[PDB]
């Protein structure tokens, strides 16, 4: 039972490690190394040498038996450009395996994690799938000289197995990924947002071809082990000024992005609730929403996460994954989902 939560770097001086409820977790993963092109020669951002040092021994003294990863790349152009670059100069990959397979045991990881969004079209594939390869091999390489357990190896994939399901130009083998890599991490959200002129569920467990089960479900019909499969849940909502004021439901026209450019935190939401906007439960999609006045947002609250992780369960899936924890400073959702899951 798998139950996964990022911290990302950014958020160190209003929400560091020691913040984290551990005890909530089996898995906590460091966000991110970066790739540094040309050399990719991998590293922590120069001068958070000490934040990624101290990370492990921190979550671990809540709770002793949490394990770490540290994730390298992230969303964004300048990281898939990078993974490009990377991924077609067998020389640089060679770099980069060596490099990161060094900075997870000089940090005191347990393992490492890609975040490459995304390895289309079919050329990008093809060549992560010799970098992925190559890193497996050196992983279990060095846990033979040694000695020490291999480091786990994970990556972050995109809500469905076909890269697009509205047009296929390349497709995760999932046969590759079960054979290389202890689990995947499906980014099941990010659905609907301030890009459309209507509001929506952002991370819609079901509808509609974007939601949650249907990504799953792709997975599961390519023929990935369910236990590779680690479900994630969005810590924030995406968020829209609406036209209308008195047309708040799932639907209603939009002309923008809300607060925070289109996205806001769990735990700002709940300041938002606090101070006068009004919590739905949207059965139909098995998601939350809120709205004052002109602003209206859509997120996963107490009941969702929930039923997303008993979901989880019935579908045999490894666990479930929160993107990211500093966003519910209160530890709620993790909460209920390590309660459900138990
Ligand atoms: C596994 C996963 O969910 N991956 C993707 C997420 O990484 C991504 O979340 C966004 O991550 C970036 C990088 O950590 C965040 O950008 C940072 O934001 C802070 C605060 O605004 C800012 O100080 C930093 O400068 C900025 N860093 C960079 C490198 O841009 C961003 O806030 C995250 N967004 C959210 C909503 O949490 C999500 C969403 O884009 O996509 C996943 O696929
Ligand atoms: C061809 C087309 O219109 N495709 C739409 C997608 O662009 C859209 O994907 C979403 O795009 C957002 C803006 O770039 C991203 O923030 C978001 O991650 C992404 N979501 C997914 C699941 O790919 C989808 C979903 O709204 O709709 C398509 O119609």
């Amino acid at each position: 039972a798998l139950k996964v939560g990022f911290w990302p770097a950014y958020s160190v001086s209003e929400f560091p490690p020691s913040k984290i409820n551990s005890r909530l977790f089996t898995h906590l993963y460091y966000a991110f190394a970066e790739l540094n092109a040309p050399t990719f020669e991998v590293r922590v951002p120069p001068g958070s040498e000490k934040t990624a040092e101290d990370f492990t021994p921190t979550v671990r003294r809540l709770n002793p038996s949490v394990k770490t990863l540290i994730s390298i790349g992230g969303g964004g152009s300048e990281v898939r450009d990078n993974f490009a670059k990377l991924n077609s100069d067998a020389s640089a990959r060679q770099r980069f395996v060596k490099s990161s397979i060094a900075l997870a045991r000089r940090y005191g990881f347990h393992g490492l994690d890609l975040d490459y969004e995304y390895p289309e079209p079919q050329l990008e594939m093809e060549n992560f799938v010799k970098l992925v390869s190559e890193l497996t091999a050196a992983i279990r390489e060095e846990a033979r000289t040694s000695g020490k357990p291999r480091l786990l190896l994970t990556e972050a994939v995109y809500f469905h197995q076909k890269l697009f399901p509205w047009e296929v130009v390349t497709e995760y083998p999932v046969q590759f990924i079960a054979a290389g890599l202890d689990w995947v991490n499906v980014m099941a959200y990010d659905f609907h947002g301030s890009w459309e002129n209507f509001t929506g569920a952002p991370a819609a467990l079901r509808d509609s071809k974007f939601t949650a089960s249907v990504g799953i479900e792709s997975f599961l019909a390519a023929g990935m082990p369910p236990e590779k499969l680690v479900l994630g849940i969005p810590l924030f909502g995406r968020s829209w000024l609406l036209k209308n004021n008195n047309e708040v439901g799932i639907g209603a026209p939009a002309v923008g992005a809300g607060p925070v450019d289109g996205a806001l935190s769990f735990s700002e939401i709940q300041n938002f609730i606090r101070g006068g906007a009004r919590e739905v439960f949207d059965t139909t999609t098995v998601s939350a929403y809120a709205y004052k006045d002109n602003v209206w947002v859509g997120y996963d609250n107490q009941q969702s996460v929930a039923l997303k992780v008993q979901y989880a369960k019935e579908k045999r899936l490894g666990g479930y994954f929160f993107w990211s924890v500093n966003q519910d400073i209160d530890a709620i959702l993790p909460k209920i989902a390590s309660d459900t899951w138990g």
